[PDB]
């Protein structure tokens, strides 16, 4: 724990009392706060310190990774931590909302052009986590994909019908390829406005469906581009040994196209926010 909040490339001296509470955001505990010294509005997570040694280092270990991801623009930035007797406070850049909530606000699909930018960002985030830190995510899903009013899209981990788990994770006798599967499911969900696995009696039913049924692919009658359908189908390869790794996914036409294509995510996000409530 250093003595500073690091924000937009600068290091500001800080103490817990410099933070002013503007209200809770979640429903582990999350507050919108104002840093007095600068007026920057930030997101702060409050965690109780659990007395398990190993169970309290994976707190530290995961922070370590995010703190050292300043050079990746697709990962949510951590500004710093405050540790008191009972509590760790974790200060993060505030993102407007997550993809899950945009789906709800939309009451329907998110357009492909937005999803294309989201795909490049999330794939690059994961690739970065693997190559620079040797970590895997393990919970890729729409609620862990953050957007803001500057049109940025970033990967996060909130740590707290729908199923995103790869078949080989449901029932082993997992490496990066499980996250690839979770990306694909996420995309079908966001692109259709609908959970991919349809007839959801129970949790067991759904996990059985993942194991037994064919992957739910993008439907062909919604104008989805051929390369988006292909990308999703490659992510949703059941046999994990056949499933592409990130370097192969980064070579895919869908990605290459959306890297260069100018898309105005900012204005879209602003529109959506100005036209909806929760
Ligand atoms: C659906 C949106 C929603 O409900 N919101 C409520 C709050 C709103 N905005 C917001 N803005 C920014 C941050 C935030 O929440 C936080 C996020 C994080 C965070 O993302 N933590 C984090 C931890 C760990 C990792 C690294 N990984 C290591 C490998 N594995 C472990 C096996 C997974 C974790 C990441 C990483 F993925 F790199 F991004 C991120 C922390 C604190 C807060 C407050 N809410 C939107």
């Amino acid at each position: 724990q250093t003595g500073y909040l690091t924000i937009g490339g600068q290091r500001y001296q800080a103490e817990i009392n410099d933070l002013e509470n503007l209200g809770e955001m979640g429903s582990g505990q999350v507050w919108k706060m104002r840093f007095r010294k600068t007026g920057h509005v930030i997101a702060v997570k409050q965690m109780r310190r659990s007395g398990n040694k190993e169970e309290n280092k994976r707190i530290l270990m995961d922070l370590d990774v995010v703190l050292k991801s300043h050079d990746c623009p697709y990962i949510v930035q951590c500004f710093g931590t405050f540790i008191t007797n009972t509590d760790v406070f974790i200060a993060m850049e505030l993102m407007g909302t997550c993809a899950e909530k945009l789906k709800k606000r939309m009451q329907g699909p998110i357009p492909e052009r937005i999803l294309g930018k989201m795909t490049v960002a999330i794939v690059k985030a994961l690739y970065y986590l693997k190559e620079k830190h040797g970590v895997i995510h393990r919970d890729v899903k729409p609620s862990n994909i953050l957007l803001d009013e500057r049109g940025q899209i970033k990967l996060c981990d909130f740590g707290i019908c729908a199923a995103y788990m790869a078949p080989e994770r449901i029932d082993p006798p997992y490496d990066i390829r499980a996250d690839v599967w979770s990306l694909g499911i996420s995309l079908v969900e966001l692109a259709t406005g609908q959970f991919p696995y349809k007839n959801c009696k129970t949790d067991f039913e759904v996990l059985t469906k993942v194991l037994q049924e064919e992957p739910p692919l993008l439907p062909g009658h919604m104008g989805f581009s051929g390369d988006f359908q292909s990308f999703v189908k490659d992510c949703l390869t059941k046999d994990h040994r056949k499933r592409p790794k990130y370097n192969k996914l980064l070579e895919h036409s869908f990605i290459k196209r959306y890297e260069t294509l100018e898309v105005d995510v900012a204005s879209w996000f602003k529109d959506v926010m100005a036209k909806t409530e929760s």
